[PDB]
C-alpha cells in the first residue's frame, strides 16, 4: 500500500499544479486525510458562518454583473474552463483518488465527465430555450423566457467530490448564476484545487472573481449557506438525512432544492438473461468504488429458475475480485472511506443474517496489518429470503442482497418497494419484459434501464431519482431549467385593452 | 343599490346545483355552511368530511390511479373532453355558482367558467403529446430516452376567489397526464366544488372510467391538513394567501413529495412618460378594481413616472370615483363585494395606515348602501398616492387599494418593483421600445409574469402561470407546466449483448 | 354473395351529402361523374370547375388568409373545434360517403371519419402551442427569439384511398397555423370532399369566420396541374402514386415553393424465429388484406425466417382462404372490392409475372362472384411465395398481394427490407429483446414508420406520418409536423441604443 | 496594395501550414486567383466527374461506419477540429481575405464562426432531440427517433468560402453524415486548407478518412455532384439561378435541398429612428464586404419626414468610406471580386438612373492604376422614386436605393414586394412599430429584426430565407433536423394486435 509520506508529497504536487497556494490554505482547523491509509494529510484553514455570509454576499455582488453577461460570453468562460480540466486531469485524477479512495480510472473517468458536462454547457449557452406561442388577444405576442436565477449553493459528498460541483457550476455558469460550494468534510483538497482552476479561467476571461468560492469547514458552514436568504437555488448530494436538513428548511424560505440522495438500486433478472452479461454487469455496479456510489446496485432480484447458478457464479467472482490500493491498475476495489463505514457494513452484515440471510461471500476486512488505518473490505453477497428491513434501508458499503422472484409483476413490485428511487435495471432478452420494465406501472425509478446496471447514465441524460432519493435532476437534458426562472411576456403592441 | 335576498340566491343556487346533477339530500347537513359575499348571510348547511374519510378518499384515489395510469392517455383526453362538453352544456349555471359564492360579476363568473372549457381543450391536445426525449448515448449499440410517466394522487388546495378555474387547470392537466384528484375547496365556497365534481362525475360514468378518478372534501383546516399530510399524495397544488406557503411547503418536502405554489402578489405596473394615458387608466382601473381586488393578479402598485404622476392621479381618481359598485348579478355592476367582514376590516386598517406613513387617500375605501345588505361589504376601490414604498406598500392586502409611487429613473421603477417579497405579475405602461425590453430583460421586473402595454392580470391557458419570491414557485396551465404532474425517467437501453469489463476483467 | 345496387347506393348518397349540408342542385352536372367501387357503375353527373376557377379559388383563398393570418390562433383553433362537433354529429352518414367512394368496410369508413375528429382535437391543442424558442443572444443589450408565421394558401392533392383523413390531416393544421387550403380530391371521390367542405362551411358560419378558408375544386388533372403551379399556392401537400412525385415536387421546386409528399409505400414486416405466430398471422392478415390492399400503409412483402418460413405459409394461405370478401356495407365483410377495373388489371398482371418469376402462388388472386356486380371487381388477396425479391417485389402494386421472402440473418432480412425504392412503413415481430431494437438502430429499417410487433399500419395521430426515398419525404398528422405549414423567422431584437462600429469608425 | 508576389508566398505559407501538400494539389487544370490585384496565384489540379463519382462512393462507404458510430464520439472529432481551426486562425483567414478580397477583421470573423459552429455542434451531438410521447394503444410505447441520412453534397459560394462549409459539415458530421464539399471555383484554396485541417482531426480521432472530401472544378463537377443518387441531401448557396438549377433535380430523384440563394434586403428607418445609430448600422450593412453579403443592406424604406436629413448624412458617410487593401486595418471596403461583378455594377447604377433615380455618392472606381486588374469601388448610394426593376432584381454589389413611405404597412409591402426574402430590419424607438415590424402581417423574411442590421445574424439562430431565397436553414436552433430522417416507432409489448 502506498506510504503515506509519498501520498501527501503527491497531493501537494497536485494541488501546486493546479494553481493552489498551499500556504494560504494551509491551517489548523480541519484535517485533510486518506482512505488509502487513513491518515492525516496536512491541517487546514477552516471558514466561519461570516465567512460564508461574506461569500454568499460577494457571489451575489459578482451574479448582479454575470447575469446580463451574453449566454454565449459565459459559454466561453466554461469552455476555457474545461480546456483547463483537459491539462490537468491527471493531477486532479491524483486528488481523487487520495481522498475519495476510488481507483485511478474512476478518478480519471470523474475528471473527464467534468469536462464532458462543460462541453455541454458551452452548447448549452446558446441555446437555453423558451418559447414563443399564440396568443388569443388580437394584436398582442406571447413568449416564455428563462433568465438567470442568483446564487447557486451547492453540497456535495465524499464519494463523486469533483463531477457533482462540475454538473452545477457548468450549468449554473452559463444560465448566468454564481456558486458557493460546500464540499465534504472529507474531500477538501479536490475542491481548492477545482476553484483554483476554475479561478485561473475566471481570470483568462476577464470574468467576475465572486462567480465560484469554496467555503470549507464542518457542519455550521453548510448550515449558513443552505439558510442564506439570498441563495435562492441550493443543490444538495448526500445520504438520506440531507433531505430532510435541506429540503424543509429551504422551502420555509421559499428557495428552490434540487436533491438527489442517493439509491438502494436494484436489478432483475430474467429467465432469458444472458448470465455472463449479468455477472459482469453486477459485479461493477456492485462492487464499484467499494459499493460507494449513489448508483451502486445493492439488490438483485433473480427469477427463481435461475437463482441457485447466478449466486454460484456471483460467489465465484465475488471471491476473485482484487482488493488493494487504488492506484495501482490491477486494483478493482479500493478501500472504505473510512472505519464508521466499515462499521456499519459489519452492522448490516451481522443484521442481514439475524434476519435470515446466508452470507455466501465477501465481508471479510483485507490485509489489515498493511495498513490498519484503512479499511479494505471484499464485498458482501448475501442470499436473502425476503426483502426484510435490512434489505430495504440501504447501507453505503458493498452489500448485494439476492432475492428471489416468479412472476415480473412481483420483481416489479420488489423494485419499487424500498423508501429510495434512483436507478434500476433489467437483464432480459425478451422483448415483451424489457418494455414492461420500463413501462408507466414498471420501475418506478428515475433511472431505468434494459442489460445495463444501475451505473448505466451518462451526461445528456438527466440525473436523478424519486422518492427518498430527492426527485431532483442535474446534468443532461433540461435540468438545466432548475438553475433559472421562467417568465411569461405577453406584449400588447395594439394600443388597447379590453373595455 | 338593490342587493338580491338570500332567499333568491339560495333558490338560484339550488337550481344550479340541481340542473349540474348535485343530489341535495345527499350533500346537505349541520356541520358546515354554505355562503355568499353578496349578503354575507349562510345559505343552507353541508355534511363534512372528517380526517378518516380524507385518507378513505385518498386511498381510493391511488386504486384509480392504478387502472388509470396504464390507460392510454389519449383515452384519458377523450374522458378531459367529454367533461369539456358538459362544462359547456353547464357554463351558465356554474357560473350561477361562481358569482354567488366568490362575489364576482356575472361577465367574470362565464369568463373563468370558460377558462375551465379552453385548458379542458388544451389538456386533450397534451394528451397526445407529454413529450419526453429521445437522444444519442456515447455507448455504441445502447439507445437512450426520456420518458415521462403518470405519478399518483395529486391533492388540490383551491382558494375563493377562482373557486373552479384553478381547480380545472389542475384536474384537466392532472387527468391527461395519468393522475387522479382529491380536492379541497375552499371552505368559503363548497358549492362550486359540489357542481364541478357532479358534472366530472356524469363524465366519468359516460366514459366507462375509474369512479375514484376525482373527489371532493368538504370540511375545515384539519381536512385540509390531512391531505397534505398523506404520504400517498406525491404531489400537492396549493393557491391561497402567503401562509398557505410555510404551511404546505416544508411539510410536503419533509416527506419527499412535491409542491406547486401560487400564493398570491403584491403586482405593480409602470406608467412611463410615453404612456398612452386612455388605454393606461384603463387597464389599471380594470386590474386594480376589478373582482373588488381579489385577483392574485390584482394590480396594487402604480409605479408612475414624475413627469405624469399628477395627471395621472387626477384621471385615475376621477375614474374611481365613476365604478359601479352594486349585486354582481346586475349586468350594470362593475364592482361587487369583498368576501367577507375580515376582508374589509383588513383593507380599512391598511387604508388608515398608509395615511399614517405619510399617504393620501385620492378616491374611495368606503364601504357602500351598508344598511342594503349589512352582513355585505360592498367598497369602493382605493387610491392612495404615497411618498415612498413603506411598509404597508410592500405587505399585499387582498383588497382594492392601488398605491401610486413615482420615480424618475427606470432602473428606479424596476427597483420598485421587485422589492416586494411577492413576485407574480408585473407590466409596463410606454410606447418606447427600449423601455419595454429593458422591463423585461434579466435585470428588469423578476416576476413570473411581465408585460408590456397590458396589466397585471394579462394572461391566458397557454403560458405558465404563477411567480417568483414568496408568491412560492409553481407553475400552472400552459407550456410545459404538466411536467409538475409526471416523474421523468431516463432510459438506457443496451441491444449489444455486452457490458464494459471493469479494469477489462472478465468475471466469466 | 349479395351486393347493393346501384340505385340504392345512390340513394343512401343523396341522403348522406343532404344530411352533412350539400346542396345536390347546385352541384349536379353533366361535366364530370360521381361513382362508386362497389358496382363499378356512374352516381350521378357532376359540375366541373375549369383551370380558371382554380386560379379564382386560389385568390379568393389568399384573400382570406390576409383576414386569417391576424386571427389569433386560439380564434382560429376554435372553428377547428366547431368543425370536430359537426364531424362528431355527422360521422355515420360522412362514413357511409367514405365506403361509397372509396369501397372500405363501414368499420374502416367510421374510423377515417373518427381521424378527422381526432387530428381535429390534437390541431385545437396546438392553436395554443405553435411553438417557436426564445434563446440567448452573443450581443449585450440584445435578445434573440424565433417565432413561427402563417404560410398562405395551402393547396391539398388526396388519394381516393383515405378520401377525408387525409385533407383533414391538412386542413385541421393549416387552419389553426393561419393557412387557407384548396383542395383537389381524387377524381374517384368527389362527394366525400364535397360533404366535408360543406360541414366546414357550416363551422365557419358559426364561428363568422371568413368565407375562403377551404374551397373544394372538383375536376380532372388540368384542374389539378393548376392548383399545383399557382405562384399564390407556396406549400402543396399531395398524397397518391410515385407519380405524383416527379409531377408534383420538381415543379413546385422550380417555383421555389414547398411540398409535402407522401407517395405511397412497399412495405414490409419481418418475421423472426421468436415470432408469435398467432398475433404474426392476425397482424399479416389484417395489414396484407385490409382495404383490399390499398392502403398506402399496406403489407407486401413479409420477410420470414427459414426456420419458420413453412409453417407462416401455412397459416396464412388457410386465413386467407377463410377471408370475407363482399359488399362492404355488410357487417360480415372485411374484404371490398379493388377501385376500378385497371386496378384489377394491374393486380392479375403482378400476379402473372411474379409466378414467371419463379413464385408460386400460395392463396387468393382470383376474381369473385364476378356475374353478381358485373362492373366491380372483388378479389381475393394473393399470397405469393417468391425464391428472390425480383421485379416484380420491388415494383408496388396498389392490390392485394403478399409476397414471401426467407432470410437467414437479421442483417439480410432489413437488406431485403430497405433494397426497394420506397420507404413507408416497416415492422418486426420478435420476442428477442436485441432484434426488436437492431431493427430500430440506425442501421435498421430504413423507414419513416418503424414498428415492433404491430404492423405497417401501425400509426396514429400523434405521430408524425410518412416516408423517406421514393415515399417523397413529407410528415403529416402528429409531432411538430405543422411546422411545414409555417415560416420561421429568426428575430434580434437591439435595446442597447447602439451598434457595432465597423473597424472602430463612427460615421456620425 | 499588396504585390501578387507578396500576396502568392502568404498563400503557399498558410496552405502548408493548414497542412496542405502543395505539390500533390497543383496542376493545370484551374487556378487560383486574388480579387486584391486580379492576378492568377498559381494552376490546380481539378477533378473530373468521375472524380466526383468516386468521391461520393468513398463518402458513402465511411458513413456505413460513421452511422453507427454514438454521436458524442462524432462530436469529440469537430471538438478537435474547432482546436485546429483555433490554432490556425490566422492563417486560414489570411486565404480567406486573398482569395475572397474580404478584410482582415471579417476574415478572422468568418473563421471564428466555423469554431463557434464546431462548439454549438458538440453540445448537439449529445441532443439532436426526438421525442416520446403516449400512444393511443393499450400496452404499446410511441416514440420519434432521428437517423443519420448519408452523403451531403455541400456547395458553397465566394463570399463566405468557409463559414458555410463549416455550417454544413460540423452539423451533419454530427449527425452522422459524411460531406462531399464543392467549392466555388472563385476561392479553392479556403477549401483546400479547410479539408486539410480536419483531414488531420480525423487522423487524430482514428475515424474514417472519406468523412470529408473537396472536389475542386468546375460546373460539371458540381452537376455531377447534385445528381448523385447516393447523396440524399444537397446544401447549396449561391446566388439566385442556383435555386433552378438544384432544387428541381434534386426533387426529381426524390432528395433534399437546403438552398439559401441571397437576398435584396431592406431596413425601414421610422421617424424615431436614432439616425446617428441607423446611419453606422446602414453603413455597415450596405458597404461591408464591398457589398457581397447574401445578408447585404440593398434597399433603404426612409419615412418621408425624415429622408432628406437620412440621404444627407449617408451621402457624407459614404463619400468618407476608406476603400483600399483588405490587408490594411484602416480599410473597410475592399475590391469586388472580378471585373464582371464591376460590371454589373456598373450596369444597375446606369439603369437605376435611367429608371428616374438620382446616383447621391459613389460608384466610381479608385486607384485603377495602383493595380489595373483589380476592381476597388466605392459603394453607390442611389435616391428612388419608386421600387423600379432595378430595385426588385439584386445586384450582387454595394448599391443602397433609398426609397421613401408615409404609412408603416406601406414601408412592409415595400419590404415584402421584391422575390427575395433573407433579411430585413427596422430601425425605430416606438414599442408598437418594432412588433409591428416583426407581426404575422409584418415584414415576411426569414430574419427580421430591430434596431440592428440585415446582417444581424448568429450562429444559435436557423439562418436562411424565404421565397427565392429558397426556404432553407441551417446552423442553429434545430436546423440540424434537415441532416437526419426521422422515424416513427410503436412498440408492441402486449402480445395482442386488434382483430
Ligand atoms: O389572479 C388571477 O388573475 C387568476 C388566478 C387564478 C386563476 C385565474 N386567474
Ligand atoms: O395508408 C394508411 O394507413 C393511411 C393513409 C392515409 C391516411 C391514413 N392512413
Ligand atoms: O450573408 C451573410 O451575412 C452570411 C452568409 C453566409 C455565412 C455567413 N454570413
Amino acid at each position: 500500500i502506498s506510504g503515506t509520506d509519498e501520498i501527501r508529497a503527491r497531493a501537494e504536487q497536485a494541488l501546486t499544479r493546479c494553481g493552489v497556494d498551499l500556504t494560504a490554505v494551509k491551517g489548523d482547523a480541519l484535517t485533510a486525510r486518506t482512505p488509502l491509509t487513513g491518515a492525516d494529510l496536512f491541517g487546514l484553514r477552516a471558514q466561519t458562518p461570516e465567512d460564508v455570509d461574506r461569500a454568499v454576499e460577494a457571489a451575489h455582488t459578482a451574479f448582479l454583473t454575470w447575469r446580463t453577461t451574453p449566454a454565449p460570453v459565459r459559454g466561453a468562460l466554461v469552455k476555457r474552463f474545461g480546456e483547463l480540466l483537459t491539462e490537468h486531469k491527471q493531477d486532479l485524477a491524483d486528488l481523487v483518488t487520495i481522498e475519495a479512495g476510488k481507483i485511478r480510472s474512476e478518478a480519471l473517468g470523474e475528471v473527464q465527465e467534468m469536462i464532458d458536462i462543460c462541453d455541454f454547457a458551452v452548447g448549452l449557452s446558446r441555446q437555453l430555450y423558451g418559447r414563443t406561442m399564440p396568443t388569443e388577444r388580437p394584436g398582442h405576442r406571447l413568449m416564455e423566457t428563462w433568465h438567470p436565477l442568483g446564487v447557486v449553493g451547492v453540497i456535495s459528498a465524499f464519494n463523486f467530490p469533483v463531477a457533482v460541483w462540475a454538473w452545477n457550476a457548468a450549468v449554473a455558469l452559463v444560465c448566468g448564476d454564481t456558486v458557493v460550494w460546500k464540499p465534504s468534510e472529507l474531500t477538501p483538497l479536490t475542491a481548492l484545487a477545482c476553484a483554483a482552476l476554475l479561478d485561473l479561467a475566471i481570470a483568462d476571461a476577464g470574468a467576475p472573481k465572486g462567480l465560484n468560492q469554496v467555503v470549507v469547514g464542518a457542519a455550521d458552514v453548510g448550515e449558513r449557506l443552505v439558510d442564506s436568504p439570498r441563495v435562492p437555488l441550493v443543490s444538495a448530494t448526500g445520504s438520506t438525512r440531507m433531505g430532510r436538513a435541506v429540503g424543509p428548511r429551504v422551502a420555509a424560505r421559499f428557495g428552490r432544492t434540487i436533491l438527489e440522495l442517493g439509491g438502494n438500486n436494484a436489478a432483475v433478472v430474467t429467465p432469458s438473461a444472458d448470465l455472463d452479461l449479468t455477472v459482469n454487469a453486477a459485479v461493477f455496479a456492485a462492487a464499484g468504488t467499494a459499493g460507494q456510489r449513489c448508483t451502486t446496485l445493492r439488490r438483485l432480484i433473480v427469477h427463481e429458475d435461475i437463482a441457485d447458478t447466478v449466486v454460484e457464479r456471483l460467489t465465484a467472482a465475488f471471491e476473485r475480485l482484487p482488493i488493494g490500493d487504488p492506484f495501482q491498475d490491477t486494483t478493482l476495489v479500493g478501500p472504505l472511506v473510512n472505519e464508521a463505514a466499515f462499521g456499519r457494513m459489519r452492522e448490516a452484515v451481522e443484521r442481514a443474517t439475524a434476519e435470515g440471510g446466508t452470507l455466501c461471500a465477501g465481508g471479510e476486512r483485507q490485509f489489515p496489518d498493511a495498513a490498519p488505518g484503512a479499511y479494505y473490505v471484499r464485498p458482501a453477497l448475501v442470499r436473502m429470503p425476503a426483502q426484510t428491513a435490512v434489505v430495504r434501508e440501504e447501507t453505503f458499503a458493498p452489500i448485494l442482497y439476492v432475492l428471489t422472484y416468479r412472476d415480473l409483476d412481483e420483481a416489479i413490485r420488489l423494485n419499487n418497494e424500498v423508501p429510495q428511487g434512483l436507478s434500476a435495471g433489467i437483464f432480459t432478452a425478451d422483448q415483451s419484459e424489457a418494455e414492461r420494465f420500463l413501462a408507466p406501472d414498471g420501475a418506478d425509478c428515475g433511472i431505468a434501464n434494459v442489460n445495463i446496471g444501475t451505473s448505466g447514465a451518462e451526461i445528456g441524460g438527466a440525473f436523478g431519482g424519486e422518492k427518498e432519493t430527492g426527485g431532483g435532476r442535474e446534468s443532461g437534458s433540461d435540468a438545466w431549467r432548475a438553475y433559472m426562472r421562467r417568465a411569461t411576456n405577453t406584449v400588447n403592441y395594439s394600443g388597447r385593452v379590453t373595455l
